[PDB]
Parts: structure tokens; sequence; C-alpha cells
RNA sequence: UUUUUU
């Protein structure tokens, strides 16, 4: 486990040879520390959560986001290092009939608002590559606080491209954008991915380790295999997160009406979406249907601030939330927020 | 809607 093999690798005071060879990785995962970042990578993922059950498992108690040991980053870079090198032997071997994993160029415009709300905020973010960008970010540790930080970080996090797997054969641009590589596949999970799989053979009949076939390296079906795994993937995370969301919702019911402050995110048109950290959640307001007449919303596009008669919201601010769950009709359980004139 | 373990 995590906190065991922590308290074996931090103290000096245990010594078999497994955590000898664990300090060791250590010392060579800070040598990846110092590599890493000068690579161009980024490590900025959104903010997760984590339910704590109760005497039943059935229904859980509590809601913790986990702190990140540094051995999770330990082997999250000898896993992207064991990527690279397997994807550069493909590459060189198979380069017309292997999977291979892009992340395409985003467009300037999606990171353009993120340069309006550094604007807004005590920053200015170049948005010519990943390297400036977040060198430029990594750069911006406020001591007012650093969750202001942490918010532009996940504000960034938001400003992505979805990443595919695509087959070379049928179509060609091997760059990814996110990892700063010029080529990247997964390997090392053959259990939970089928990509893996197909990693692994055409690994083994490239090596000449086990035999290949000719179904094997047919090039328009592996690009209808590359459809399908894209397909499968992207709907995969639609239902984690739409449990994580019931589950949360059964949660909130049996709290009650209970309540946080929370820090504003994302501006609408006329509405306003929030996070809250206590629960670690997104949780939206809307401010047009249950509202006075139109003249108490000035909105701006610039920065978008919008003005009441008592005062204009802002980004990145303390706000005054609720949390209450609707049911007006039994299909999509819905969480309201609060009400204000 | 990257990214690493489930």
């Amino acid at each position: 486990t995590y906190a065991e093999a922590q308290l074996r690798i931090d103290s000096a005071n245990m010594n078999d040879d497994i955590t000898t060879s664990l300090r060791g990785l250590n010392k060579l995962a800070k040598i990846l520390k110092k590599r890493r970042i000068e690579k161009g990578a980024l490590t900025l993922s959104s903010p997760e959560v984590r339910f704590h059950m109760d005497s039943e498992t059935h229904d859980p108690i509590d809601l913790q986001t986990k702190e990140l040991r540094e051995t999770n980053s330990m082997v999250e870079e000898f896993m992207l290092l064991a990527n690279i090198s397997v994807a550069k032997k493909i590459h060189e071997e198979f380069s017309e009939h292997a999977l291979l994993r892009k992340h395409p160029a985003p467009p300037p415009s999606n990171y353009e608002i993120l340069v309006k709300a550094a604007r807004s905020r005590n920053l200015e973010i170049k948005t010519d590559t990943a390297k400036s960008l977040a060198e430029s970010l990594d750069q911006a540790e406020s001591p007012t606080f650093p969750y202001l930080n942490t918010l532009l970080r996940i504000l960034a996090t938001r400003c992505m491209m979805q990443a595919v797997y695509f087959c070379s054969g049928m179509d060609n641009d091997f760059h990814h954008y996110g990892l700063a590589s010029p080529i990247y596949t997964h390997f090392t999970s053959p259990i939970r991915r089928y990509a893996d799989v197909i990693v692994h053979r055409l690994l083994a009949v490239a090596i000449g380790a086990d035999c290949t076939y000719p179904e094997l390296t047919d090039k328009h079906k592996l690009a209808d295999i590359c459809k399908n795994l894209n397909f499968r993937h992207k709907m995969a995370q639609y239902a984690q997160r739409a449990s994580v969301a019931f589950h949360t919702q059964l949660f909130f019911k049996s709290k009650g009406i209970v309540s946080e402050e929370a820090y504003i995110l994302f501006v609408r048109k006329n509405a306003i979406v929030v996070l809250i950290p206590k629960y670690g959640l997104e949780g939206t307001v809307f401010f047009e249907e249950k509202d006075k007449p139109n003249p108490q919303l000035i909105y701006d596009d610039e920065i978008p601030s919008l003005k009441i008669e008592d005062t204009v919201f802002h980004v990145f601010d303390k706000v005054k939330v609720k949390i209450m769950l609707d049911s007006s009709n039994l299909q999509h359980q819905k969480i309201r927020m609060s009400l204000v004139e």
C-alpha cells in the first residue's frame, strides 16, 4: 500500500532489500522530477472525490479528497518512460500498422478566455505552446492564497482537447500535445484495456517472440478497432461521472440542506458555476429563470462579470451558496444552489 | 474531453 511504502522509504529505520530498492527508485524518481517539468509535461488533474463508507457499504457517509504522495508520481513517470520506449520501438519497427495515441493541437480560443481571466487576476499567460504556458502558470504562486493558483490549474485542466487512439496506416499525424512528446501509446495495462492487448500482440510479433498473422497487420480493420475503442472510452467516463453524481445526490439527500462557501470558477451569460472544496464538486446556479426583471443583470464580455444592483460579481471569490436537491420530475435529480434578488 | 494506479 502507499502509506506503508511511504513510511518504508521516508524512514531510514527499516531496511530490507525491497526498501533499499524503493529508496533507489525514489532517488531516480527525483531525477525524473528534475527532467519532468523541463520536458514540458503538465500534471494538473481535475479535482477528484472519494466517498468513505459507513457501517454499511451501500450508503457512504463522508466525502474526502485524497492528497497525493510522491510514489504515485514515481510510478507515473516510470510508466511514462516505458510507454515512450515502446512507442519509439513500434515506431521504428511497425510505423505503418501499429496502434498509437494522439492529442490534437487545441485552438487558442480556448486559451484566450483563460488569458482574460488571468488578466482579471494578477498574471499574464503565454498561449504559444505547452512549454511557455506551463512555465508561466507554474510561476503564478500568489501569497494571498495558493488555492487561487489551484483554481487556475483546474480551469486550465478544463481547457484541453480530447485525446484518442488512431491507426497510422489509415491516417497519419503522430504528435502529442499534452505530454510534450513526439509519439505516444499505452502499454502498461493489458488487464483493463484492449488497446494494450493489441500492443502486446504487435510487440510480441515485432521482435519475433511470437507468431503474427495477416489479420494483425491489415490497416482498415485496425482503423475500425481504433474507432470502436475511441467510442467505448468516452462512454466510460460518462458512466463513471454519472455514477459519482448519482451517489453524490444520495449523500446530499440524507444530509438535508447543509451549506458551504464556495469559489466561483466559471461565468454564464446569465448564470455562474462554482466549486465547493469540502465536498469537492462543481455546481451551477442560474440567474435567469427565478430572477427579477432583466435590468438586475448587467453582463460584460471582455471580462465576464455579472452586475446586480447591489454588487458586481467576479471570478475566484468566496460566495454564499446552499445545497438543495430537486425532484420536480423524477427523472434527472438535480442539485439547486441559491436564491437572490 | 489530457495523465498514472484501481
